[PDB]
This record gives structure tokens, C-alpha cells and sequence, in this order.
């Protein structure tokens, strides 16, 4: 029996057996007032003290969200759907600490992805008990609001000011500053980490002044806020808040009148309508996401990036070999998870129409020109490969590389990885390769579980990644120092050295996707 | 090892097995088949070529180093043998430029490119392919030790080929 | 000392730690322990550093030993607090008597019970902290003696004796390695003999006697001290390295043992400054000079003797690796002590 006193009162946890040792888990500790009734669409409010032992022994409600029903019964997609009840009452977090209870441990805070429309901290690939066991770090994760309920904006107006889900994340980091020493943690040694929209979130806490003093360092897996999907213009945002009003028969215009109508509606009506606020979405659409609120984010983030206005610290940034493939089966024609997806020239062009909705004719021809100069044979999968690369280069890889240069140019150490191992348990077919999201199980150490189907060589890659992640958090330097490992060079623009992660031979390489990113980064923003 | 290192002391032979059989990892049933090929190739060809290249370039001349990694689609030897000793030659003399002759399109293009770089080296001392947006071949310097890979897919600039293996052949082995 | 030394006339803001062997390894761990950061200014390590192979006990060996001790004292239990409580009933003699046997094979250098990774004093494996720059930033002064290993050869190497010249054979050398490298694979042991018995040349009947001393001293003291010094200085602090090479004229051990482990200490504390006491004039002068340099290091972070036209002590940088020799005749600036030997101990040996 094992109870900790927080600022807001006592919480009970639970013992877990992990690799012949013990971890203590506190699952579902509340961190804010439930954001219901008159509090829907507002910033999170702070929590009233309980006298009580609060029982943190089960994961808590996930936030309201639309669910991926594209492949029912398929583990490939359904492993990302929420695994606790949905509810607006979802502002809760989890703490895993090692046993014996540590003295002054480094803290890792996980922020999940989901395009800001989906996701939850309770997924099995985000279970932190392995990291606590193996590296003796403390792992913390939180639920934050997603979709309209989390990012609806009517700028300047505090009834719906934008960026509520980012303030959710912030308020949680605050909770770690105030409460983590009670659990054996070091509030002075906190590393944020996250994937996709979670990574874009980490990148925005690097830019948000209110977050500067709530963490030490940061890790960005497949995401950064300069990705074309990550920030909503102030224009698109009102158009969407207004379209949502129309769709729910909530058009008014004492704009507070609109928000108040929207608070009478119930979560389903709001969720059902979200998809239609844009005239043409894509498989990558973020209907409601971060905005320039003048609060969390004081200016357009590209400008802050370019002019060096962000926390000065080390970053670790990376991407997967086949970032784009996963999205091709949510609407590109001729693609299927159940065949090899050899597509034609004609299918490739329509594919571009799906991903680059408007996007001028010339813009679309540019892409096909850059990416279909074949070397050479034909090579029947040529066009299938090009479309994946187009989607992955534009959306993930080039914005990650551009973030990394701009950041490091202001004098901080940066480390860049290219993740190239395909999980032997991947349920998606082989043409999809090293997909978006499939480094995560490696970072959280699931292959360290022997009972669990992974190869020996996969165990070793996970053990090595776990070590490097932890050394980065504790010491700002992602080396594996004992097993004669390849030394991870810092990223400098000029050299642009990065490390490859794979089971066979890890390598130091230079200028990832050089020719492709020149195109995305210098020419494409013009069209 | 007894066949390849006839006498060669017991300790010398254990050294080789130590350097080359620290497995990463599974077993991996071809582990020992791969190690012996690498032992023979590292000792006899690759490390002496790399040591020649450093020592030469240290006296101030430009040097260019390539790592040839394409297996001929016409190789009559079986697959476990890989990119064998002697099988770059048909590429350098341009046999895949003959269309009548069974080679793939991508093999034609690799040969045309190698032929060009060889010739530019002969005429101008610089093995670049200047017209078809090619990867630029950096000079070899000890310190960086940049080399170019030759293959049909993506040609790369890499550094310090076989670093850990050659330290063994070049600094420790001549002692035994 | 922080709380009370000002009452005695001392400066809590100017404290230098110094120690020898395990004392030196201790100083090196206070450089790594966060709780010690604010309790001293600078540090001196004589013949010891925590990366010496004898200085840190793995968490595995440590429980095996605590459990073997339990068995040996009829204290095997296993509400593990039950074990400790039994051990507190035992009296000191039983505990002391049993300590030797907790390991299956010890050596003359065995540390049955020593520092561990407790998650308190030491938060991670110290090699990792060293390598990644996680230690107090300050000046260090580090050194070793010419014949660190000899002293240990007479506690169990065959053919060694303090009462004769100890000329040993090839065969005696190999068994000697068995005593010092208990298990240690056959190949590991052949490696050592290969590295250290390529003779230049004559035979030279003391060849094998000299090699074994050097093996023990290089592995245990000299190479770990040099590796500590590089890694530390690479993070930008001034470091000074000395090679102590004077044999005390009062050494009671015989001559083949040379400048033994532990025999700089009387020089550092100034015993030769006592005229009544048998030391030579030239020994008085060496002690006076060492005492001055130690003190200048403590007060000012710089171990110079500034008045008597002395050889200037250059800082240690990896790259140059300059060190100073300490002897009665001519003190010298030299570079890359034991270069060829330490490449072997430091890069190849940890592999086997
Ligand atoms: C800014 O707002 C309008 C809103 O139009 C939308 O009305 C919503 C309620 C929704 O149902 C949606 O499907 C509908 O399109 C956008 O104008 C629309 O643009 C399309 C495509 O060109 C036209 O064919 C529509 O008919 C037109 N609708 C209306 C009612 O005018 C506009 O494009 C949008 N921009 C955004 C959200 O980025
Ligand atoms: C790979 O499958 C796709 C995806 O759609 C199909 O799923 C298949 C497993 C198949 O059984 C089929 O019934 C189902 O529609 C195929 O794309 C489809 O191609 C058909 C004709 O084959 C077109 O007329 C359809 O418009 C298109 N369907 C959709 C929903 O986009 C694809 O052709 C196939 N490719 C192969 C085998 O290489
Ligand atoms: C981890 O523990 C065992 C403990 O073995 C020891 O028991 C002690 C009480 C002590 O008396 C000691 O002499 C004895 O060896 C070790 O296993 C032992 O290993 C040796 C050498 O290979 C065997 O021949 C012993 O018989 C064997 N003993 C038993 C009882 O199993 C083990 O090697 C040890 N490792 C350490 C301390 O580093
Ligand atoms: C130097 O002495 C050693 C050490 O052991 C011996 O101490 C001597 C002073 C001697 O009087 C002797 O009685 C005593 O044992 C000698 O090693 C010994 O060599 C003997 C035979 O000479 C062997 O049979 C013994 O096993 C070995 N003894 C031990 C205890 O290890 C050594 O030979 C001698 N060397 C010289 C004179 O060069
Ligand atoms: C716990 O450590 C505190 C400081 O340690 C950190 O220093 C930071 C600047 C950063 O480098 C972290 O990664 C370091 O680990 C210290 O001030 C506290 O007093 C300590 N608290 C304890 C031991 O209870
Ligand atoms: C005694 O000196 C104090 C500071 O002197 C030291 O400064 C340290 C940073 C370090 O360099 C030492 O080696 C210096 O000697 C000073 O603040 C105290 O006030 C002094 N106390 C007295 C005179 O009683
Ligand atoms: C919380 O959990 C434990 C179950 O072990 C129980 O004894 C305690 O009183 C519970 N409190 C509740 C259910 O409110
Ligand atoms: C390195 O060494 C061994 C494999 O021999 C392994 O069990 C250990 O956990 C490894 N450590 C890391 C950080 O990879
Ligand atoms: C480059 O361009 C074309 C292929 O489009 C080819 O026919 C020509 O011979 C090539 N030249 C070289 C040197 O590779
Ligand atoms: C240096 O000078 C004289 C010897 O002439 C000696 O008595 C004095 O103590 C010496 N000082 C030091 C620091 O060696
Ligand atoms: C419209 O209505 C509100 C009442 O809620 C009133 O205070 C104000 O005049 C108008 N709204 C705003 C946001 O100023
Ligand atoms: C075994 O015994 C102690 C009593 O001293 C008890 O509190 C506990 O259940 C067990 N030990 C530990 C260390 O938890
Ligand atoms: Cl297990
Ligand atoms: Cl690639
Ligand atoms: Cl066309
Ligand atoms: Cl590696
Ligand atoms: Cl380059
Ligand atoms: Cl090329
Ligand atoms: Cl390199
Ligand atoms: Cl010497
Ligand atoms: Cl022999
Ligand atoms: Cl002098
Ligand atoms: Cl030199
Ligand atoms: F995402
Ligand atoms: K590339
Ligand atoms: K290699
Ligand atoms: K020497």
C-alpha cells in the first residue's frame, strides 16, 4: 500500500511486475477542473483540493473524438483508437515511477499525436512502465482536448480563444513542476517528448513563453510546427468556427451568442460536423488545430523560428523512412492495404488531386516533374513509391529537417535520426515500409518484453534507443557509451550529419533528402 | 581459418575469430558464413586498399575512393556470394552498354556513368559525371576519408569504410 | 568542515580534497556526486581514480556478496530486511572473518566490498557520467608512481619474495597472470603475455619479473589514471599530471620493487623536511618542492614552484598530454606516458 501526498491531496497507486522488478503506476490523476457546462471551449481551470484518497489505479476517460472506422477488426488501424470511455471529463494524467522510489530522477513527459483531432495517453504503445523499470526515469503522460473541443477559435474572445488543448498540456507540465518532487522526480530535469501532432506540440512549447520554465529539453518524433498541417491561419479558423455554427443551426452573431449556442449542443453533434467545416479535406486534414491566439503563441511561428525567439536548449529530432505510406490508403485511388498497389501515371495524378486539393494546376505539375524523373527501367512500382515520398517529404521529413537547421543556427546542440527499421510485427503490408508512428513501440521499449514476439535483433535496437533517449533526457547527449556504439554527431547546417537507426549497421550520413527538400522548402511555398 | 592463415600462430587465429564473431546477434544461421568472407576480403583487399589510399594522399595528391556494391544480374555464381571479386570489370569496360546482351536498363545506366567517370579521371584527373545531376565525388583525405558508393539505386557519400575491421588488420594483426 | 572550519581560522570556500589509491578513487567520486559539489573547491588524485578496474562493484556482484556473507554467517533468510537484522546481531569479528570468502577467487587487489551505484551518492554508472561530462567543473591534479604494481606481486604471485631478487620464468609469469586475472579467458591472458613479452631483447634475466609488475601497475593504476585525466580535461578544465619516480632512501622493501605504490605519500606530507629523520639532503629538497606545488594548487589552482627557478608544470590536454616527472635529479616535461601499453588496456582489453 503506497500513497503520495500532492498539493491537492493524497493519491493511491498500484504495484506492477516488470522484468523481475517493480514499477509504481499512478493512472488517472486529475489535473484540472472537468471542462464541462460553461467551461466548454475555455482554457483549463485549476483544481480544488480534495480530502480523500484519490485512487489512481485505472486509466481515465479519453477526450471526445471521432474514431477511425476505415478498417473495422484490423489491428493496424484500431491500435490507435481510444481504449477508455470518451467524455469531456478527460483532463487526467499518469505517472510511472521506479521501485525502489528514486531520489531525484529525470522526468520524461509524453505528448501523443493524432493530428490534433484524436489520440489518448492510455494506448498500449505509450505505456511507460518499461522506461521506468529499465532506465529508472519517471514517465508522465496527459490527456488534452482535441478537435473542436480543444482548438475552436474566435481570436481574442476568451469564451473560445483557441489553443485550449495546448493549455491543457501546459497546465499538466505545471502539475509536474509543483508535484513531481513528492514522487521522487526532479522538476529541474524534465524532457518533453512526443510524436506527430505531439511532436508539433513539443515544438510550440519551445516557442511559448509560458512553457519556457516548465521543462529542460525536447524530443520531436515525426512532427514540428512548421509542417504544412500544423498551424491554422486566423482566417481559416474563423471560417471553420462559423461553418460549424451554420452546420449546427448555431449561426448568430453577437459572437458570444454563437459560443453559448455551441455549449448547449452535445458532443456528438459537434463531432459529427467537424469533418465538413472545410470544403475539401485530405487524409491529413487538421480541421481544428493550433492558432496564433496572442496568448500561447504571440506571433506567426515561422517568424519566431526564423528570428531566434524560442527556448535555448538541446533538441533531438527524427523521422521514419516511409512517413507518407500510411495516408495513401485513406483515399488515394488504386491503393489498398490488401494488395501491392501498383498504380498508373493517371492514378498518381488523381492521387495528387486528393492530397493537394487547391493547389493550382502548375503546382501539381511541379510535383510530378520533381518526383517522376525515373532512374529508370519501369520498374512497375515507380509511381506507387513516388506518391508515398511526396506525401512523406512535404508533410514530415522536410519540415523536420528545416526546423532542425533553423533551431541549431542559434547555437544549440541538435541531433537528428533517420529511423529505418520495419517492425516484424507490423500488421500493414510490406510495400508500406517503415510507416508513420511505428518507431514509438521501440522508444517505449515494448520489444524488451521477451514474451512478446519481437526478434532478438529488435530487442537490441529497442534497448539501444531507450538508452540514447534517456541519456539525452538526463545529460543532453544521446550516446550509448558502453557497447562500442556509433557516436551520434551533432547536427549543424553546413554538414547536416544524422544517425540511422536499424537493426543491421547504424550509420553517420549527411544531408537527408537534399534534392527533395530544396523543392519543398524553396520552390513549393511560392506556388 | 586454418586454410587461409596456414601458419599463423594459434593466438593469431583466435584474434581473428574474436574480432569477427562478436554477434549482433540472433543467430542468424549465416553468421559464420558471412564472417569468413569478410575476414578474407578485409585482410586481402579492402584494408590494404584503404591504407594505400591514405598514405598516398598524405603527400598532397588528390585521391578518390569507391565502394562497388552492385551484383551483376548475369552473375553465374550463387547469391550468398554477393558482389564478388572481379565483377566490376564488365561495368568499367562497358559491356552493359550492349542492349543485345541481357543486362537490365538500370545496369546500362550504372555502366554509362562509371565509364564516364573513368574517362573524366583519365582526361582531366577528376572522376565526375558533370551533366546528369550526379552525386559529386569528394576527394579522399585521411581525417575525413570520404568515399563514393556505386550501385544502381542511390549513390552515396560515406566515410571511414570498414573502420573497426581495418584497425584490427592494419594495427594489430602485423604484430602476431 | 563547511559548518565549522571558519571557527578554526579556515576558509570553507577554499578546500582541496586529496587522497591516495582508494582515497584517490574516493576523491574522484566526490567529483561525480551531486551532494558533494558544494563541499570543496579542487581535487588531487594520487595513484587512484574510480575507473580503475578494482574501484566500483557492479550491482550484481554486490548482492551476490551480501548474500554469500549471509550464508557464511548462518544469516540466510529472505525478507531481505530479515537478513540485515541478523547481520546486526553478529559481531564484528564474524563479519570480518567472512569477508574474504564472499568472492570465489580473489586477487591481491580484491575489493570485496566497495562503492556501488546506489541511486543516492552515485546516480548512474560512473563511466557514463565521466564520458558525458556530468561532474564538478574545477582543476584537478593527478599522478602515479613508476612501479605501482610491484607491491602486489609478493602477496601471491609464484617465484616472488621480498627477500630475494625474484627472477621468474616464462611459466611463473603465466601462473602469475592466473593469480591476477582469475577468469579472464585463455585468450585474454595470452593477449597480455603477447603485449608485454615482446623483448627488446638480450634476455636480460629479469625480463619476466619486470613485465608482471608493469602489467599489474598499468592495468590497475596508471592507465585508468591517464584515461580519467583526458576525459576530465576534455570538458575544458585545467589538469596537471605527474609521474613520481623517486625511490625513498628509507624504503624497507628490496630494490627490484622500485618506486612502489604508496611511497610518494611521505613526500607529499613533508616527512623528509624533518632533519633528525635519516632522509638525504636531495630528498628534503624534493619534498619541499612537492609540498609547495601541492599547496599552490590548493590555494591558487596552479601547482607551480615560482621562486627557485623551477620547471614549469604545463597543463594536461588530450592531444599533447604533457606530464611532469618528480625525482631528485632533473625534473622533466614529457608526453604521452605509457602510450603503447594503455592503448592495449583501454581499447582492446575491455572487449575480452
Ligand atoms: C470559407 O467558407 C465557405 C463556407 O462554405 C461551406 O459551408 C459549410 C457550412 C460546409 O457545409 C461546406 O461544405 C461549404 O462548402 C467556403 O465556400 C464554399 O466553397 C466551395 C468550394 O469552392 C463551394 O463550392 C461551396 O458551395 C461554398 N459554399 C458556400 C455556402 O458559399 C469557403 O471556401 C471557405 N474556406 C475555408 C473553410 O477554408
Ligand atoms: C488493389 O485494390 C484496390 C482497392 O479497392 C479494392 O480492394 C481490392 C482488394 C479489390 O478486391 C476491389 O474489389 C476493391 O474495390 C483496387 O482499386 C480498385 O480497382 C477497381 C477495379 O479493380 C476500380 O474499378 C476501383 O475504382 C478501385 N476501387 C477503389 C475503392 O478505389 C486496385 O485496383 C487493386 N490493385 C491491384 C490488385 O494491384
Ligand atoms: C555468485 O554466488 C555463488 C556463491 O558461491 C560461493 O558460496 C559462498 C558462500 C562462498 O563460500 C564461495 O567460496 C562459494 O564459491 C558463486 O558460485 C560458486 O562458484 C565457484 C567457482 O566457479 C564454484 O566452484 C562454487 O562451488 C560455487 N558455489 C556454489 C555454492 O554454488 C558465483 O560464482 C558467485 N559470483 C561472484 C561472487 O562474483
Ligand atoms: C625467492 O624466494 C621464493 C619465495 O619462497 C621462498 O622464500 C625464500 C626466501 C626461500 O628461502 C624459500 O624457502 C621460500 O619458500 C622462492 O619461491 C619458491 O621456490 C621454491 C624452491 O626454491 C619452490 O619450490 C616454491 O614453491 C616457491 N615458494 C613459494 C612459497 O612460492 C624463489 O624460488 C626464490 N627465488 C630466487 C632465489 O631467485
Ligand atoms: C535534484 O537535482 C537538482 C539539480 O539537478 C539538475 O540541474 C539542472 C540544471 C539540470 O542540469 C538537471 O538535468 C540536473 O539533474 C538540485 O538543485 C536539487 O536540490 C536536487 N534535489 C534533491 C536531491 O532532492
Ligand atoms: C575568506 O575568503 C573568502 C573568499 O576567498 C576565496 O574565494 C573563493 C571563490 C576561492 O577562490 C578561494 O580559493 C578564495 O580564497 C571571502 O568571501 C571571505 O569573506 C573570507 N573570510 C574572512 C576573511 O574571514
Ligand atoms: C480505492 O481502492 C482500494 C482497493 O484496493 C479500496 O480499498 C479503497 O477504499 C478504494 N476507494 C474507493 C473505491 O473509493
Ligand atoms: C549492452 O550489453 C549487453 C549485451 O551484451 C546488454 O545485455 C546490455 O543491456 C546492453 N546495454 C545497452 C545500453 O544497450
Ligand atoms: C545522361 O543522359 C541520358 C539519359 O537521359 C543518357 O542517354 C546519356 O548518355 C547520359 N550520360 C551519361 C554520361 O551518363
Ligand atoms: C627555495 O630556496 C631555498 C634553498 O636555497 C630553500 O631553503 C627554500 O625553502 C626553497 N623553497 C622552495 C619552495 O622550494
Ligand atoms: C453582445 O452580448 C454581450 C452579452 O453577453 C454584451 O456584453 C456585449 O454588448 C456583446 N458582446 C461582446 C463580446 O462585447
Ligand atoms: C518484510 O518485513 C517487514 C517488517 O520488517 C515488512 O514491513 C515488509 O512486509 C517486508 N519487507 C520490506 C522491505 O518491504
Ligand atoms: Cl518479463
Ligand atoms: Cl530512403
Ligand atoms: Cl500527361
Ligand atoms: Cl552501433
Ligand atoms: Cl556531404
Ligand atoms: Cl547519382
Ligand atoms: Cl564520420
Ligand atoms: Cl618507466
Ligand atoms: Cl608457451
Ligand atoms: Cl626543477
Ligand atoms: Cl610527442
Ligand atoms: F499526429
Ligand atoms: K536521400
Ligand atoms: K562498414
Ligand atoms: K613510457
Amino acid at each position: 500500500d503506497i500513497i503520495i501526498a500532492t498539493k491537492n491531496g493524497k493519491v493511491r497507486g498500484m504495484q506492477l511486475t516488470v522484468f523481475g522488478g517493480t514499477v509504481t503506476a499512478f493512472l488517472g490523476i486529475p489535473y484540472a477542473q472537468p471542462p464541462l457546462g460553461r467551461l466548454r471551449f475555455k482554457k483549463p481551470q485549476s483544481l480544488t483540493k480534495w480530502s480523500d484518497i484519490w485512487n489512481a489505479t485505472k486509466y481515465a476517460n479519453s477526450c471526445c473524438q471521432n474514431i477511425d472506422q476505415s478498417f473495422p477488426g484490423f489491428h493496424g488501424s484500431e491500435m490507435w483508437n481510444p481504449n477508455t470511455d470518451l467524455s469531456e471529463d478527460c483532463l487526467y494524467l499518469n505517472v510511472w515511477i521506479p521501485a525502489p522510489k528514486p531520489k531525484n530522477a529525470t522526468v520524461l513527459i509524453w505528448i501523443y499525436g493524432g493530428h490534433f483531432q484524436t489520440g489518448t495517453s492510455s494506448l498500449h504503445v505509450y505505456d511507460g512502465k518499461f522506461l521506468a523499470r529499465v532506465e529508472r526515469v519517471i514517465v508522465v503522460s496527459m490527456n488534452y482536448r482535441v478537435g473542436a473541443l480543444g482548438f475552436l477559435a474566435l481570436p481574442g474572445n476568451p469564451e473560445a480563444p483557441g489553443n485550449m488543448g495546448l493549455f491543457d498540456q501546459q497546465l499538466a507540465l505545471q502539475w509536474v513542476q509543483k508535484n513531481i518532487a513528492a514522487f521522487g522526480g526532479n522538476p529541474k530535469s524534465v524532457t518533453l517528448f512526443g510524436e506527430s501532432a505531439g511532436a508539433a506540440s513539443v515544438s510550440l512549447h519551445l516557442l511559448s513563453p509560458g512553457s519556457h520554465s516548465l521543462f529542460t529539453r525536447a524530443i520531436l518524433q515525426s512532427g514540428s510546427f512548421n509542417a504544412p498541417w500544423a498551424v491554422t491561419s486566423l482566417y481559416e479558423a474563423r471560417n471553420r468556427t462559423l461553418n460549424l455554427a451554420k452546420l449546427t443551426g448555431c449561426s448568430r452573431e453577437n459572437e458570444t451568442e454563437i459560443i453559448k449556442c455551441l455549449r448547449n449542443k452535445d458532443p456528438q453533434e459537434i463531432l459529427l460536423n467537424e469533418a465538413f467545416v472545410v470544403p475539401y479535406g485530405t487524409p491529413l486534414s487538421v480541421n481544428f488545430g493550433p492558432t496564433v491566439d496572442g496568448d500561447f503563441l504571440t506571433d506567426m511561428p515561422d517568424i519566431l523560428l526564423e528570428l531566434g525567439q524560442f527556448k535555448k536548449t538541446q533538441i533531438l529530432v527524427g523521422v521514419n523512412k516511409d512517413e507518407g505510406t500510411a495516408f495513401l490508403v485513406y483515399g488515394a485511388p488504386g491503393f489498398s492495404k490488401d494488395n501491392n498497389s501498383i498504380i498508373t501515371r493517371k492514378e498518381f495524378q488523381e492521387g495528387l488531386k486528393i492530397f493537394f486539393p487547391g493547389v493550382s494546376e502548375f503546382g501539381k505539375e511541379s510535383i510530378l516533374f520533381h518526383y517522376t524523373d525515373w532512374v529508370d527501367d519501369q520498374r512497375p512500382e515507380n509511381y506507387r513509391e513516388a506518391l508515398g515520398d511526396v506525401v512523406g517529404d512535404y508533410n514530415f521529413i522536410c519540415p523536420a529537417l528545416e526546423f532542425t537547421k533553423k533551431f541549431s543556427e542559434w547555437g544549440n546542440n541538435a541531433f537528428f535520426y533517420y529511423f529505418e527499421h520495419r517492425s516484424s510485427k507490423l500488421p500493414w503490408p510490406e510495400w508500406m515500409g517503415v510507416m508513420h508512428g511505428y518507431e514509438i513501440e521501440f522508444v517505449f521499449g515494448l520489444p524488451l518484453e521477451r514474451r512478446d514476439q519481437y526478434t532478438k535483433a529488435e530487442e537490441i535496437l529497442s534497448r539501444s534507443i531507450v538508452k540514447r533517449w534517456a541519456n539525452f533526457a538526463k545529460y543532453g547527449n544521446p550516446q550509448e557509451t558502453q557497447n562500442q556504439s556509433t557516436s551520434w554527431p551533432v547536427f549543424k547546417s553546413t554538414e547536416q550529419k544524422y544517425l540511422t537507426l536499424n537493426t543491421e549497421s547504424t550509420r553517420i550520413m549527411t544531408k537527408l533528402r537534399a534534392q527533395q527538400c530544396r523543392f519543398w522548402t524553396s520552390f513549393f511555398p511560392k506556388v
